[PDB]
């Protein structure tokens, strides 16, 4: 035992576990098992990060600062690190004698308690001939009859998947289950923990410091648990605090830390919005009407969404916001998305809807369930947002997914969660969602038949209405109609393609000058209301790029020149040169 | 008493030693009492402490705190459920047969099936109540079990298959809280098979996993939400007077879950639409969020009753329940003060007055 | 790569659980970062906390090698964890992270490398830096976890275009000196800009680089003949163009006759129909010219007509007369809305979820093809 254990009076004693804060009830259930005449073994299962070390090792503390009931009182906590039974081994024979030696000091001993963490590791020792199993074979008699007293502890999944299966030792320990704290507990478990950072650390925390760790954490940190999440916002803001008086920056970890440390460790920005993000964002809505010309109020839509949620006034659980755009073709329907990503400077996560034509293509957005071939693939959907947490999501042609798909739109909408076949959560709320769709146009674009022309524009009445559930429409932030472009649009558009066309040419060492004339004419050659701006990259390519493929491409227009191109009056063609 | 309540609420122990434990660790904990020199012996009160706190249930409520918690429960729930109060009574009332003792022997809590027009709070007053009562809520998005095989993923895959030491995912939120609020979000989008899986718990209380381990639902309030009918709700009819369409509904919905489905729940209860006195109080909710929002950044607000009226006016509308209610507050409240908070007044002010005139009935703001 | 140390630093700086986890896609840089911190440690690049501390880097594979018998895994184990507290003042660092979990228990036993780490952790005894994928990282560390809350994952994206050529400048003279070359500036931009339009599956840190260093190594086959040479932006475009399958600079020698006889070549083998002919000609001396669409296709063009007429005959001329690969499709054979699935392949849990995706890995072979869908109308 000498070297096997850890003396946990001794350590609590003198170097300190720190304190454990409350958990009365948890220790009321210890001892009452410990004071059992037989099986008197308690053993702690819980979520990983709940205190279930920090009891079972706090009760030494709690013996050596003498809060405990007397018959606690004088009782020695052994602590036994299993590795080292085995590094002492080597041939047949020898780990049993090492084993049943520790038993029998503890039953000299009398009145101590041996604690095994990671219970479910016990079992083991036992290879190439085996059936000692150790963990049972060498201790099932010793905790049945009351002879010695053992405190185990175990993550729940560990304990339900190893540490049961062997019933004799599930019966031989009674189960305390140990639950995470709430807020409150957790921000005195804080208060009581505190010192040890503060001191370790050299820092201070405020009030508001620790309240808000908590609060934060719980509210964006999501795969861990209260007691052990907090503290990882408060040692880390410690941690930060900690690298600025190396600068001489001593100060206080107060709230505006913790946030920046809660918005680091989950990825999702807090304090920029402060500074020169309010000019990134403010200028956002202008900067995208320079890419999309038209449609403004599409733009503003998603302008404001993103503008609320940086406000701090966004929703508790949603994405940040999530509406259809819907419209004639070529109408910057996908194209301002694209923008608001590329504007924003983050992750644009695009599907492409038209593959998930049949019902079950959707496991490719969760995942196979558990015993199928895909299972270890997990999801594309919801790894992309787990991957990418603040992002902005495009689900193109969303009309053209089997329909099933969209149910499973309804809790991202709603909740801003999706749970993959592993069971784990992707987490929208920083997702801008949009889904872009024809639905509705192929009607608006119908000639009626009468002596007077319908208005057509009721489209939204019934397609997108037919299509999507008033359940997923009612939890979308808006239904925004794009509309045709129109003619002043056009010669906005024809002069953005040929911007592009300036680029791919200077890339090349040659330029590029259209005169004013030769612009309108490219425009007004176009202009198709039914395909939007679609057919004007057409009409640029058949009159500015043929001319000039040919002439790139063998030698009139190569190094040295440069092209001008005109538009005639006569024939209203097209001039060119070097 | 150890032995006759051991059989009923611990069950993955052999009886033997299942009552003696009860028996022991009653004779501890009574070995424990005379510390405060009061001398022991054990009654059956003693007996049933320990049994709940093994089978992990509760104990007996009326010197309880929870005596107080449980008698105006259904008032805190209306002061965040407006309307709809059948469905607050229903879900009150059988919590309280629970916590009586006039429960069932082997079934949950009790099983609802909410139904009714969108935009009612049939998933709000389930994630509510599981706050209320200070218990976990254990939530399952149905819409992600739309193939028969899903359901491997909420029971664990077979013995031998490569999803076998996962588990399941519904039997093992079960077994981690088996005092809990269990939230089956739009239940009729799921395969019907899932629903086959239900039915047993229905009836028992349990399902097996793929350890052959037993999920313990006893303790579980289920509470499935539906949509179903709804298209049927909101569909006008030909002809001079719209007809009442929730018979039509209820038509729909006895489709989807058959009669074994049926008789094994408790009730089914149809929301009704909200009302413009609803909305008023829903305005007055949204409100308040908002404030709150606001509060986190140092800024008050007030809003004036008349913009609250205008607000609550404008935004009715009895087919789409209260959801844009809160689009109506994104458009007048909250946009506007984005704005402020963001470039404006408002970053280092802390303050933000809305009224409006009658004249364009436009809101005010400004610090 | 500032932020990223950072916030290591900051990890390793915590009183518990004070091990950093670098985790992102493959070739980002993760143990670029991680060793690279042992790197400035010994340089002084790092805040005086990090300063003096040794970086120790695992060999999973000699830590297992030769533990046979019952118990020599365990003192290896135990005896390196031994060391590394009595050091104090060091850092372990485990490429492949997510291999610790399975090291080698000896039969149906828990006791493992993980299980025997976790204690250490917890405790802020010892600092480990990890470092796995985010596709090992979700299966492998995601699942034990309790070994993950050990563990302060970093998120460790891919580099900004500015940021790889920076990269490449500081790496380069290794590149230089290893194949005897020199790289211009035009060189290096472009093995950057390059690499982002042209090569998939593949991270921007590694991707530059990648290219470079072919570069270098094909200069450096230069020098067998004398022929010394500088790599120049034409040696980094013919690499890239070698994956890419389209070069952008070859368009300028023989390639223009090639592709200017095109449409000759084609009206000697289909009659009428020259537009047919132009229509395909044009785009690709568009493409060629580069005057591209940036992100689509060379081009897509419906061709439609009464029968007997050369419709498939001149793709198929085409495809002939340009040497590249024809990837031919029957669409009649996916006269069913379901037949899809033949296409890009069945969802995850299907049968025949790993037969693939027909269109998919026929693209995916062949970068540049002549696409056919004959009888689509049939689809
Ligand atoms: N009363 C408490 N005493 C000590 N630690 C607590 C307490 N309550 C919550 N904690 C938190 O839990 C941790 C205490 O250590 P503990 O051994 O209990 O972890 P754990 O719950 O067993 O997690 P794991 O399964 O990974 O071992 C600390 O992070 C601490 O912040
Ligand atoms: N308002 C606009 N301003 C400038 N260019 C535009 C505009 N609208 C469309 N375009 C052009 O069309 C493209 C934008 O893509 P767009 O959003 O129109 O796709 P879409 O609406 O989804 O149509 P589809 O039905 O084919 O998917 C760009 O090439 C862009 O040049
Ligand atoms: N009776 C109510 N009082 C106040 N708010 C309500 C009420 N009913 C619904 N709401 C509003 O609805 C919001 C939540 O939506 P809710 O849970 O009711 O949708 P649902 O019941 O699931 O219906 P569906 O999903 O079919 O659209 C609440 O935050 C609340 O603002
Ligand atoms: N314009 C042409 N000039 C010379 N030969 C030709 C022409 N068209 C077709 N042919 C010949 O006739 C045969 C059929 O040609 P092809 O398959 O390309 O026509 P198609 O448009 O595909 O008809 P279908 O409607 O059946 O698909 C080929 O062997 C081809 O050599």
């Amino acid at each position: 035992m000498e070297n096997f254990t850890t003396n946990l009076n001794q350590l609590a004693r003198v170097g300190g576990i720190d304190p454990l804060i409350g958990r009365e009830k948890e220790l009321e259930r210890a001892i009452q098992v410990l004071c059992r005449r037989r099986k008197n073994n308690p053993l702690l299962v819980g979520e990983s990060g709940v205190g279930k070390t920090a009891i079972a090792e706090g009760l030494a503390w709690r013996i050596v600062q003498g809060d405990v009931p007397e018959v606690m009182a004088d009782c020695t906590i052994y602590s036994l690190d299993i590795g080292s039974l085995l590094a002492g081994t080597k041939y047949r024979g020898d780990f049993e004698k090492r084993f049943k030696a520790l038993l029998k000091q503890l039953e000299q001993d009398t009145n101590s308690i041996l604690f095994i963490d990671e219970i479910h590791t016990i079992i083991g020792a036992g290879a190439a001939s085996g059936g000692q199993v150790d963990a049972a074979n060498l201790i099932k008699p010793l905790l049945s009859s009351g002879k010695i007293r053992v405190i185990g502890s175990t993550t729940y999944q560990e304990f339900s998947n190893i540490f049961e299966k062997d019933r004799a030792l599930a019966r031989r320990f009674q189960k305390i289950d140990i639950t995470e704290p709430s807020i409150e507990e957790t921000v005195q478990i804080i208060n009581g923990l505190k010192p040890k950072y503060e001191a370790h650390h050299d820092v201070r925390y405020t009030a508001k410091a620790v309240r808000a760790a908590v609060e934060l954490a719980v509210k964006y940190i999501n795969d861990r648990h209260l007691p052990d999440k907090a503290i990882d916002v408060i040692d880390e803001a410690g941690a930060r605090a900690r690298l600025m008086p190396v600068s001489k920056r001593k100060k206080t970890v107060n709230v505006a830390d913790i946030e920046s440390v809660v918005a680091r460790i989950a990825r999702i920005p807090e304090k920029s919005v402060s500074q020169s993000d309010r000019d990134t964002l403010k200028n956002l809505g202008d900067r995208l009407k320079m890419l999309v010309f038209g449609q403004d109020k599409a733009i503003e839509a998603l302008t404001e969404a993103i503008k609320m949620a940086r406000a701090g006034l966004g929703h508790e659980h949603k994405p940040v916001g999530s509406f259809l755009f819907a419209g004639p073709t070529g109408v910057g329907k996908t194209e301002v998305t694209v923008q608001l990503s590329k504007a924003l400077g983050i992750e644009l996560l695009r599907f492409d809807m038209s593959e998930y034509m049949e019902r079950h293509t959707v496991s490719r957005l969760i995942g196979a369930p558990p015993g199928y071939v895909g299972f270890d693939q997990g999801g594309l959907l919801t790894d992309a947002v787990i991957k990418h947490p603040h992002a902005v999501l495009l689900l193109d042609e969303i009309e053209k997914a089997h329909p099933d798909v969209f149910n499973i739109l309804l809790q991202v909408m709603d909740n801003g969660t999706l749970t993959d076949n592993n069971g784990r959560k992707a987490d929208f709320r920083n997702v801008v969602l949009v889904m872009t769709t024809n639905a509705g146009v192929r009607e608006t674009e119908r000639k009626s038949i009468g002596l007077i022309h319908q208005d057509n524009s009721t489209d939204a009445m019934e397609e997108i209405k037919k299509i999507f559930t008033p359940e997923f429409r009612n939890r979308l932030d808006n239904i925004i109609w794009f509309d045709h472009l129109s003619t002043d649009v056009i010669h906005q558009v024809v002069d953005k393609f040929i911007v592009e066309l300036q680029v791919q040419l200077d890339q090349k060492g040659v330029s590029l000058e259209v005169s004013q004339e030769a612009r309108n004419w490219l425009a007004e050659k176009g202009y198709d209301r039914a395909m939007g701006a679609r057919p004007m990259a057409r009409v640029i390519q058949d009159n500015l790029k043929k001319p000039l493929a040919n002439e790139l491409l063998f030698g009139s227009l190569v190094d040295g020149g440069q092209v001008t191109v005109a538009l005639d009056k006569e024939k209203n063609e097209l001039t060119y040169g070097f």
